[PDB]
């Protein structure tokens, strides 16, 4: 790197290597992503550059976008931990409900902001949610999916996780709506509460069938138009829906009600981030500080 001293490798991103680095000139510490191939589309450049204006306290700030020598670098605000690691570290005891509620509330604010500006994330997962010692949580990588493309396998051949993918995406819908993000967040909310992934599919069909086994195989009554979707097959097994009381115990009725609305099959019925913020579940929301050992 030029003006960046590499501090540590944070990981093997979905697009490329990510390093914690220090700007030799400003001394600021940032996350530096090196994106993959042989030219880099300009549309992606214009689109990514636009995200530099998408600023919100619950959105990881994109500081700069640099395209050079067939490489694309993205410079982001640095946070010390991600929610996946935090959940693993809180597995034995569980994240306290007040903190789960604070995190969900902040994430919904972030989604409401992005959605109002017509920006979708499309690939939300615990590892893309970053946290600090002050109790804040932020969405990382908003808008990248639209500017780059389909995942499938990271640059290191790692497998793309399908656990948080909305059913309309799995059924081949070509146009994504803001509802795909609400679905992913509902899945994450459930996982924070139960300490186990809600739908851990290991293939696209396993992912879809895990969803059907819990929420029931969708039909025209609950999801008008589902039988006409690209990948829908009349041969899909017909599973009965299960009760949320069994899905995310021992979450209370306000929590189960909100989760049920974030997981409605019909993208048009699925609650918006804005409406979710007004749900009674958040009546007593607060902002606790997590126990973070860095
Ligand atoms: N912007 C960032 O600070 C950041 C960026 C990415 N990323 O660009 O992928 C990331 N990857 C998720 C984990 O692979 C994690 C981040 N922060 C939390 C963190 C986690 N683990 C270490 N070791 N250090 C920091």
């Amino acid at each position: 790197m030029e003006n960046f001293q590499k501090v540590e490798k944070i990981g093997e991103g979905t697009y490329g290597v990510v390093y914690k680095a220090r700007n030799k000139l400003t001394g600021e510490v940032v996350a530096l992503k090196k994106i993959r191939t042989e030219g880099v589309p300009s549309t992606a450049i214009r689109e990514i550059s636009l995200l530099k204006e998408l600023n919100h306290p619950n959105i990881v700030k994109l500081l700069d976008v640099i395209h050079t020598e067939n490489k694309l670098y993205l410079v982001f605000e640095f946070l010390h931990q991600d929610l996946k690691k935090f959940m693993d570290a809180s597995a034995l005891t569980g994240i306290p409900l007040p903190l789960i509620k604070s995190y969900l509330f902040q994430l919904l604010q972030g989604l409401a902001f992005c959605h109002s500006h017509r920006v979708l994330h499309r690939d939300l997962k615990p590892q893309n949610l970053l946290i600090n010692t002050e109790g804040a949580i932020k969405l990382a990588d908003f808008g990248l999916a639209r500017a780059f493309g389909v995942p499938v396998r990271t640059y290191t051949h790692e497998v793309v996780t399908l656990w948080y993918r909305a059913p309309e995406i799995l059924l081949g819908c070509k146009y994504y709506s803001t509802a795909v993000d609400i679905w992913s967040l509902g899945c994450i909310f459930a996982e924070m509460v139960t300490r186990r992934a809600l739908f851990p599919g290991d293939s696209e069909i396993d992912q879809l069938f895990r969803i059907f086994r819990t929420l029931g195989t969708p039909d025209e009554v609950v999801w008008p138009g589902v039988t006409s979707m690209p990948d829908y097959k009349p041969s899909f097994p017909k599973w009965a829906r299960q009760d949320f009381s069994k899905v995310v115990p021992p979450l209370d009725e306000d929590g189960r009600s909100l989760l049920s609305q974030m997981l409605h099959y019909d993208p048009n019925k699925r609650i918006s981030a804005k409406a979710a913020l007004a749900h009674p579940f958040f009546q007593d929301v607060t902002k606790p500080v997590p126990h973070l050992r860095l």
